[PDB]
């Protein structure tokens, strides 16, 4: 897919481009069932005022990583999942260079995943987490 | 300038091409205990399922309690940034605006606190985000 | 009931004095579907060993007042309530005197009711907060 | 003493009076990245329903992490206390042990953070705590 989205379904709402995911740059490496990678060049659209990776985007990766983790999943048993909780803190900041998402599932109840996602700099280093409690449902349409 | 407070003369990234200006984060009302934000939903703001991203309502609540703090203590030399933000998503925005208000409920000498809502045109609370903000001396 | 927990059933397994909420003192004063209060007498019981209270015993004051505001709806509907995540944060410590606990139901969803808790002290200061999710579900016996 | 860290040569509050020492909590390794501990279900430990009670996982993490920044740092003058304890629960005890493991993953000059996995005597993770931990000067 664009990003590198798992593909599992043969049309979808919104393109890649046009997307949040899109627009800042962000694409999937790795995704298996339990453990799944993306990361995104730092550029200014990712950055907040004050030059630094803005809070915001170390969720949205996350938030993105560990649902779509989920998806490729759970879509074909007939289940949606969608992000219920995000907890994200702040370690180290990050001027430049890229974020690196590390999605480990540590959870797979029949209601919530649960994902731990680290995001390190290009040195590296741990510079937030972020817990991602995922709800799964069954599909209503 | 997304409305963002104006403490400074000049800043590193200019809000049109910040992540605020690119999906289109604007601040309404500010004040020390109280602050409020706005976003039309655009596809930019959305995941590829056309619903509203997770991390638009947590880049959102963040940048609007963290300018509020900066409102207030950047004058005073300390420098603020968001240390956590735990976001919970209640019910999704297919299209709309997303409309923040951000109360503050603790101020101390080295994190301030603000409970965000997140409210949809219907005036629904869509999400909430629990925003921790460090406050820091400049580093000169 | 004992520390007037809502009395849902005819018999519970572990009695009031015998409980942690028991140990400690726990005492519900208020509750509606929307709103509840309970509190505390500070005593060594509640604190660690430095003399303040224990984070654990505002996690605990909170995670029992809104689950239990919830079990008071829903248990007589046939569900079951308990909670799947507990964000406490610490502004100001207590050493002694009360903690004073109030619930307000934020959303009262299908499967998941969110509740805020502030707690504060004897002199109204807001000492933490924790943002209670509670699990709903329906009783599996 | 719990096998609390002795730091100290006093303490304001002794063991068994404590909530740790009236559950039963019970520190087994300490180092300066990881640190363990355990605790027998009782009823002392449980909610009205026969369940370890939610803020039972809670008190374990923060105790665990909390001590295990002081372990650290008392020594070197600091004060160290729990700012943030974010508790999820995926699965229930009703009796046996909770035991708990403490990792490390941010040790800065203000926060240390731990990462808490609470299993049960089978070895399953039945709850996880995020322990954000704040590091200040010991006020004389
Ligand atoms: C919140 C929760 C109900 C959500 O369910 P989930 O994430 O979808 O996990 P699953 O439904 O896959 O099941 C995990 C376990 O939860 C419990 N559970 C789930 N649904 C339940 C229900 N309707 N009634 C009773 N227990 C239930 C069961 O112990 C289950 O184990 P089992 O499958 O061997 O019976 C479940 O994670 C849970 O019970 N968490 C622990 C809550 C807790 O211990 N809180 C602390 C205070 S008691
Ligand atoms: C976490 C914390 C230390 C961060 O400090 P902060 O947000 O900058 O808050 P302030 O520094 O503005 O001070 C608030 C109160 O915190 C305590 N505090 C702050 N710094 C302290 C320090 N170095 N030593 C002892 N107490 C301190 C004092 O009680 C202070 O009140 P006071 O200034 O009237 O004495 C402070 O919020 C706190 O103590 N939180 C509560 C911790 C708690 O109770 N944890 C549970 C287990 S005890
Ligand atoms: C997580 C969640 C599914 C849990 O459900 P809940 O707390 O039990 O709330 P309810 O089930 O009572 O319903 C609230 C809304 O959630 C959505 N929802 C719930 N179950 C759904 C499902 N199986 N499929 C699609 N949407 C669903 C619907 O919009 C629902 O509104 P409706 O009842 O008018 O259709 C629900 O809170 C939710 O969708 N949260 C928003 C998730 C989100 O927006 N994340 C951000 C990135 S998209
Ligand atoms: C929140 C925070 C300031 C708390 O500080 P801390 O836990 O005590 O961490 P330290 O103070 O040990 O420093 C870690 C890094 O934080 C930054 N930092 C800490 N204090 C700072 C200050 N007063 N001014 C500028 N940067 C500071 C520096 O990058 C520091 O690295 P360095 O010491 O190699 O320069 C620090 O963790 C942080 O900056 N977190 C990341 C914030 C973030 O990126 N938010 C998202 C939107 S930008």
């Amino acid at each position: 897919t664009g990003g590198n989205l798992p593909d599992v379904a043969s049309h979808y709402p919104v393109a890649y481009e046009q997307t949040l995911d899109g627009t800042v740059g962000f694409v999937i490496d790795e995704m298996t069932p339990e453990r799944a990678t993306a990361s995104v060049e730092v550029t200014d659209t990712l950055r907040q005022r004050w030059g630094l990776v803005h809070g915001g985007a170390y969720c949205a990766l996350a938030d993105m990583l560990a649902t779509e983790a989920t998806v490729a999943v759970v879509h074909e048993k007939g289940m949606m999942a969608v992000g219920q909780s995000n907890h994200t803190s702040f370690f180290r900041p990050v001027k430049e260079g890229h974020v690196r998402a590390e999605a480990v599932r540590i959870h797979a109840g029949s209601t919530t995943w649960f994902w731990d996602v680290s995001l390190r700099d290009d040195a590296g280093r741990l510079c937030a987490v972020s817990s991602m409690s995922i709800a799964v449902r069954p599909r209503r349409d």
